[PDB]
């Protein structure tokens, strides 16, 4: 573990208002009055029990009500920093999910704020450089994701790319072509959430209609020899996420985890922890259980570390 921990990594996937600890949650919503459902951290702790994707994402959102202020937004970003420090991760290319919070009232000037000053603590005092990255909801309509786009361009230099997360069956990639032409237009790059719940169609659509840089987990390409050979040849990079992927029950058991097999077939697979307050772990905990469940060695975490700094935007 401590090993593990003291590698230098780079966190490609990793949902910003998926770092919301249980008690930060509480804390916040002391500060804006906010009742909540939960008793307690504990009972709240407890409700981190999914069956798939969709029931995860009804709490996720759930929990973004007490983000409210600049000062929440900062207090949010900075507290994942500080892990990040901790675990020694230098580089991060976080998302966040702006249209969680605009529908929500929040000024989008806001929620950009709180993030980017904690993006600048981290890199002048934690040295961590960033690349934040805007996800559009795929549930929602591709016209409420160009109302996003339109909100963001004037900030367009505050995102190296978008990104699109929530509810990936019923919701292809193709359906969100339009905005993610004008991003790219626009000079945004442009990555995607494929093949977690998805089907390998979906990957494909994402790396063809969305020309995404990489995919966003993209597990159930194992599916698809043919992928699988497009992938090891163009070294398209896989931002894989462990304890998400046994959280979700997308694999039942981590010995089931495909992420090593891919590694050895030379698919440039990396780790990430993805929505860590909610599957009990950050990087290095999701670099760990590699180790526990699937024998991983020094030798194929050296590699897996020095992916996600290749696979840097
Ligand atoms: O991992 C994810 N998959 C789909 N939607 C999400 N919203 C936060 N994380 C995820
Ligand atoms: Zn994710």
């Amino acid at each position: 573990y401590e090993w593990l921990n003291a590698l230098p990594k780079a966190e490609l996937h990793l949902h910003l208002e998926g770092t919301l600890e249980p008690e930060l949650l509480f804390a916040l919503a002391e500060r804006n009055r906010i009742a909540l459902p939960w008793n307690d951290v504990e009972t709240l702790r407890k409700a981190y029990a999914f069956n798939n994707l969709q029931e995860f994402l009804d709490l996720y959102y759930a929990g973004a009500d007490v983000l409210r202020t600049e000062q929440d937004f900062y207090d949010l970003t900075w507290a994942y920093l500080q892990k990040c420090k901790a675990q020694n991760v230098v580089h991060v290319e976080p998302f966040f999910d702006p249209q969680t919070h605009t529908d929500r009232g929040i000024p989008f000037e806001v929620v950009l704020a709180g993030i980017r000053a904690a993006l600048r603590d981290g890199e002048k005092l934690l040295g961590i450089r960033h690349g934040l990255i805007l996800s559009f909801l795929r549930h929602l309509s591709e016209e409420q994701a160009q109302k996003t786009l339109d909100q963001a361009l004037p900030f367009r230099d505050a995102f190296i790319a978008v990104g699109l997360d929530s509810s990936e069956v019923g919701h292809p990639p193709s359906k969100f072509q339009r905005v993610f032409d004008r991003a790219r237009s626009e000079g945004f790059l442009t990555v995607a959430h494929a093949g977690e719940e998805g089907p390998p169609e979906y990957i494909w659509e994402a790396l063809d209609l969305l020309k995404v840089e990489r995919i966003d987990h993209g597990v159930r390409a194992f599916e698809d020899e043919r992928l699988m050979r497009r992938l090891i040849d163009e070294q398209i990079p896989l931002t894989v996420c462990p304890l998400s992927n046994t959280k979700l029950c997308v694999f039942d058991d981590m010995s089931q985890h495909t992420i090593l097999d891919m590694l050895e077939r030379g698919v440039k697979v990396t780790v990430n922890s993805d929505d860590p307050a909610y599957f009990g772990g950050y990087v290095t905990e999701n670099f760990h259980a590699l180790q526990q469940s699937l024998g991983m060695t020094e030798e194929q975490a050296r590699r897996l570390a020095q992916n996600s700094l290749d696979a840097r935007l």
